[PDB]
């Protein structure tokens, strides 16, 4: 069962929470990771299409579209490439077309574009974004 306002009560329920913020309250990737971990969780990992649908449904209920959200995507070693901050394997992927492109060699964190494509992009970790936690 999920904590109240993080999802449903069944044993198979996945628990995510959107944090959409104004520009003065958006966070870097590391700040967002630390925020979610302080609650006992982590930045959201998306391990399959079921989790993607869960998050998309939350976005549709939010009324806002096109927002950028930090996910738990962070580059590891050169051989690893992208990893999930929660330690789960990066099996499922939904990178946008051409991504990750490490544009100008400075993009080591992953963001979700909150539109129907639910696509991922690598971007400067120091950008201030919205974020999504999991527990
Ligand atoms: C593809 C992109 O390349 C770099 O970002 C460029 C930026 O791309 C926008 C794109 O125009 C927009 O349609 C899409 O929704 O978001 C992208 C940003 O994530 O466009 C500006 C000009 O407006 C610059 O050309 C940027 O270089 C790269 O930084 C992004 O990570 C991404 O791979
Ligand atoms: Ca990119």
């Amino acid at each position: 069962a999920c904590p109240e306002d993080w999802g449903a009560s069944s044993r198979t329920s996945l628990c995510f929470k959107l944090y959409a913020k104004g520009k003065h309250e958006k966070k870097t990737w590391f700040e967002s990771r630390d925020f979610c971990r302080a609650l006992g969780g982590d930045l959201a990992s998306i391990n399959n299409k079921e989790e993607q649908q869960t998050i998309w449904r939350l976005i549709t209920a939010s009324g806002s579209y096109h927002k950028l959200f930090w996910l738990g995507l962070t580059y590891g070693s050169p051989s690893e490439g992208f990893t999930w901050s929660d330690g789960s394997p990066v099996s499922y992927e939904n990178w946008a077309y051409g991504e990750p492109n490490n544009y100008q060699n400075v993009e080591y964190c992953g963001e979700l574009k909150g539109d129907p494509t639910m696509s991922w992009n690598d971007i400067n970790c120091e950008h201030l974004n919205n974020w999504i936690c999991q527990i």
